[PDB]
């Protein structure tokens, strides 16, 4: 249970998004139908006021928060993967839109998932800027949570993986659109009963064998992290 309370851009709080930049949903329930109309960007997907500008090459900082802001981020039960994806602001996030910029799953290394790191990290992970075409853009943030995944939410629905998806409203001003956005794929409809990585179980299959869900990361994707850049605590 968590959503996005705002943004960072170059290390620079951009203030709190809820419903200004951030197409918030009414609360912090994850969405688990993989085929509803809620898979796109949760449960109340509509224009907000307003949409951050950035440049291409920009950090970008997403910040969650689980009921007030850098608290304990999110249940530390809620092991899973986080991915980013980008669309064209005029799709409304409808059609084969979404282009994933992001993913880290289980890291190996550090033998953490990225919600471990995420909550190390304040809630915080970052992507750099793509240098797509200048314009209005979806940034989708979505937070899998594995700890109910065993089961299929079609076969149990009090079960299944869960997806915390929020949407930030980003204008990109200045970009060479050096790599153009190709055609991506839908939410919903990328992820299926069928899909690497939505039926999980994380007490009886080790960590080392998980498989994200595909897509793979665009070509054009830049990088980013799973860091604190921003000190909450200091405003
Ligand atoms: O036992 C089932 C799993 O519970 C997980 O905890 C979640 C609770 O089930 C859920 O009711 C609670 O929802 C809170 C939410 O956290 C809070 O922010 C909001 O204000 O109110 C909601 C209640 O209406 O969320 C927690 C997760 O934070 C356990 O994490 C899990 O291990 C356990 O299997
Ligand atoms: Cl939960
Ligand atoms: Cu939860």
């Amino acid at each position: 249970h968590t959503l996005v309370w705002g943004v960072w851009v170059n290390g620079v709080d951009q203030g709190d998004g809820r419903n200004i930049y951030i197409r918030s949903p009414p609360n912090n329930n994850p969405v688990k139908n993989l085929t509803s109309p809620d898979m796109t960007c949760n449960v109340d997907n509509r224009v907000v006021p307003k949409s951050v500008p950035v440049n291409a090459g920009d950090t970008l900082t997403f910040e969650w928060y689980h009921n007030t802001r850098d608290d304990d981020i999110i249940a530390s039960s809620h092991h899973g993967p986080i991915a980013v994806y980008i669309a064209p602001a005029a799709s409304n996030g409808q059609g084969n839109v979404w282009v994933k910029l992001f993913e880290d799953a289980y890291n190996v290394t550090n033998s953490t998932w990225a919600v471990d790191r995420l909550i190390t990290a304040h809630g915080q992970h970052s992507v750099v800027v793509p240098h797509v075409a200048p314009g209005d853009y979806l940034f989708r943030a979505e937070i899998i949570a594995l700890h109910e995944a065993d089961s299929l939410y079609s076969q149990n629905p009090i079960r299944g993986a869960q997806f915390y998806i929020s949407c930030a409203q980003i204008t990109i001003n200045s970009s060479d659109d050096s790599t153009p956005l190709p055609a991506g794929v839908p939410f919903p409809g990328a992820y299926t009963d069928s899909t690497p990585g939505i039926q999980f179980n994380i007490y009886t299959t080790p960590a080392t064998s998980y498989v994200a869900p595909p897509p793979s990361v665009w070509s054009g994707a830049l990088g980013g992290s799973i860091a604190q850049v921003g000190d909450a605590s200091l405003e």
